[PDB]
């Protein structure tokens, strides 16, 4: 019928048991203590992130999933840059959602933990699973929160958790089905059920052309499916003049790398190469539905990266909107090029500040794996701002440096005003960033290279396998505290 | 007979022409205009790190080389992380003084350009060349201050040149003349010239076995060249009790892989796999002759990585000074074996702070080339004392993470306590700083991983095609700022 999660801290000390939440205590008492007994029974203490679970103590309860929560108080740990209580709570509770799951339990009631909004994020984060596909597929669950108090926090923790979802869905999705116009369509209907102050452009060809975006249609034309580039606005702040906050997303919808063709091994993982369009229009969608106050565009190039008889080739030179030349030496080196394009395009909204999201270099796997986002930027201001963010959510950003060293590495070109491709193979994710500040004037400007936190086996506890939709709520979060 | 390299700055906006430095107005005043004369006809205004000669101005220097400052207030620059002005002064001075020595002339007095340190940097660092080996040189050129206005200033750039200089032959030099022996006997050398007030081990095989360092032991078999252990003391403090800073090395005079063998392209590059024992001990040698008034100890293990009957085989495990067990996966991973049991070591002496450097992992050279090095540490404050040195020398560096989401992938291991490659290929630099820290349990440690910096192409101006000797300098200016 109905299963509930209660969380167990780990004993300090000078207690002499490990000590329940509140909701676990009260319940313990509603069962005359039932709880306690069965857990001293059961064997050893419940460690961070460890589950129990515990049957008929209840008639409305025959399942009872006890998670550990580590230290009560557990706060920000300045060795990992990040809320350790919260991460505790959430990787607790997802575990407890998916013993409740396995067990074929339809609705779930779960415990506040002393912070409601992680708890709420570890269930929606923790049960998440793309399976429209299959034929086979686990029950529904259907998770609440046990009690009354606190519900607002609890709400925020699910609208978080679903904007990372929604980044999730659209990156796993097959690219025979999230084609560039697909992905546009679905972002569209999210993004006007959040809020009536929303327009949407879902600009065609034509429309690209018009814009002399001859950077971005030079990848698009191998392939015959066709390029959209799509606006969004989110009309949030009382004074409509406001200038905007700018975000900007690469969406290659599948990258085969061209004439430069890719390797097969894994290459179906190619289908999430547009997770920066994904990650930044889910962050719209998400800081509408809690009607900021803020102005803010949405710009996401889109197209697919495909080898055939009218494809890059190998030395092309193509020009930017911004009349720049650019060499394209390397053909699967696509996201710089539409990149490059679509920021031109950012400075016509004269914004505050511009950041844009790509699943950019196979350099910056290499630099920090699924640990962190990497990001450039010429504000430190800005830096900090992303930085604070991220210790709040504990998905995590690392600063990576804008050097001018790196620039040279991508002007010193044969034929054109830039190469799309450094001089030597060091520092990938360094020199694919000078390539994009080739294209930025903004004092204000942050590259947030996603690539090493496309995908999750089992690095973060509460992400099932698969695509991540990393760093969407350090988005969300940034968003927020930028309103306020 | 003598030559003159002379500084001169952009012309500023209210200017009516560039300005020459002291020495550059006062010489032009000694020819009777003769020098802003000739520089007005030949044309186009020197711009930062340009050079031009001019022949004949004075019978004293027949070879007079004008050389470009860039902007006159260049001070820190908040995009670089950097000194601007001092790197200009660096950079130009190089250049003047190569162009005297193509024209062959044995010596060159240099302007002080505003900065003496900086300019003697530039003439010191860029004048060298490792051509023991070779019949055909260039001329030797000895280079002296032009004026007797601070001396100590010029002195003191000609010291930390000096210093980098050594790590340079020391990483240059061919590894069948640079063993783990010579190497030893060349350092032992070289700080018992700086101060009298210093102790040398060179420890041989019988020491590493009653140390019973097993990790390092098991990559130095597979070679006929004997290994060492090198310990080196300099006893700097007025209190001979004072607790010592702790440098160590990874000492691989030379790399090839071992069982796990590396491909033939650029191998011979890998004779400066002990590039982190180089320039830790270079910089020892010149904080003894700075005679800092402070106690360190430097460590560096020291031996071959070669294939052969004996050699260290894939799956092999191996135990660590502290009893840790090691499961050798991959036989190329060898620094960070023979530093598991320096790092151990290094507790023995009870130290104030922990630093060790090595050309350890090609992810680092990926991850962000020869623009920085990278630096992992447990200590905030440790990280910030490297950073601001480096803003000051001009050898950036840049921190990296050593978050335990790292930890996880080298403790998840099938036949031991910790494996010596990560379970993914992803932040291959981040895992091995993780692997380290199991055998450090010190609150002020900090791990340099120098392999992109380890060569120079071009991109520091003043350093000539070759091994680059980073980050020396910073290592000297860290100890100097401590030592205060
Ligand atoms: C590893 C990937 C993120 C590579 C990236 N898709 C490049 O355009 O090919
Ligand atoms: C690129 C290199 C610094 C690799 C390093 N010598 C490893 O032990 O093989
Ligand atoms: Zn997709
Ligand atoms: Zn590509
Ligand atoms: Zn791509
Ligand atoms: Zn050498
Ligand atoms: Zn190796
Ligand atoms: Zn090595």
């Amino acid at each position: 019928t109905k299963g509930l999660v209660l969380g167990i801290y780990s004993k300090e000390k000078e207690e002499d048991e490990p000590q329940f939440t509140s909701a676990g205590e009260n319940f313990n008492k509603l069962v005359s203590g039932k709880l306690r007994e069965i857990l001293n029974i059961s064997g050893p203490p419940l460690k961070a992130g460890k589950t129990r679970t515990f049957y008929g103590l209840h008639e409305d309860f025959p399942s009872v999933v006890v998670v550990g929560l580590g230290k009560k108080t557990a706060g920000i740990d300045e060795q990992e840059n990040w809320h350790e209580g919260k991460e505790n709570i959430r990787a607790a509770v997802a575990a407890g959602c998916r013993q409740i799951q396995d067990l074929e339990i339809p609705s779930v009631e779960v415990d506040p933990c002393g912070d409601a909004q992680a708890a709420a994020e570890g269930a929606v984060l923790g049960l998440y699973e793309y399976d429209d596909l299959k034929q086979k597929r686990k029950v529904v669950v259907s998770a609440k929160l046990h009690g009354s108090e606190d519900q607002e926090a609890w709400q925020r923790g699910v609208l978080f958790a679903s904007g990372q979802n929604l980044a999730r869905r659209l990156m796993e999705t097959p690219a025979n089905e999230m084609t560039p116009t697909k992905f546009a369509e679905i972002v569209e209907e999210n993004l006007k059920s959040a809020s009536i102050k929303t327009d949407v452009f879902i600009r065609p060809k034509s429309w690209i052309e018009e814009q002399e975006m001859g950077s971005f249609l030079s990848v698009a034309k191998g392939s015959e499916e066709p390029p959209v580039f799509l606006e969004i606005h989110y009309k949030g702040s009382p004074n409509a003049s406001e200038p905007p906050l700018v975000f900007v997303g690469k969406g290659i919808t599948f990258d085969s790398g061209g004439i430069s063709i890719k390797a097969a091994a894994n290459m179906d993982l190619m289908r999430a190469d547009m997770g920066g369009a994904a990650t930044i229009c889910s962050a719209i969608v998400s800081a509408a539905k809690l009607d900021l106050p803020i102005n803010i565009v949405g710009l996401a190039p889109l197209c697919e990266n495909m080898p055939s008889g009218k494809a890059n080739k190998p030395g092309d030179v193509v020009r930017a909107r911004n009349g720049k030349t650019i060499q394209v030496d390397n053909t699967d080196a696509e996201g710089r090029l539409i990149l490059a394009d679509a920021l031109c395009y950012a400075h016509t909204f004269n914004p505050k500040v511009i950041i844009n999201a790509a699943t950019l270099t196979g350099a910056m796997d290499i630099a920090l794996g699924s640990g962190a986002t990497g990001v450039f930027t010429n504000s430190s201001w800005l830096w900090n701002k992303l930085f604070e963010a991220s210790i709040e959510t504990g998905d995590r950003v690392w600063r990576m440096p804008l050097f001018e060293h790196y620039t040279r590495q991508v002007i010193d070109c044969q034929l054109a005003d830039v190469n799309n491709i450094g001089k030597y193979r060091s520092a990938g994710a360094c020199t694919a960033a000078a390539f994009l500040k080739e294209f930025v004037t903004h004092p204000k400007w942050a590259h947030l290279d996603i690539a090493g936190v496309m995908t999750n086996k089992d690095e973060v506890p509460y992400l099932r396998k698969g695509m991540a939709g990393r760093p969407t709520r350090t988005l969300i979060e940034f968003l927020f505290r930028f309103s306020q």
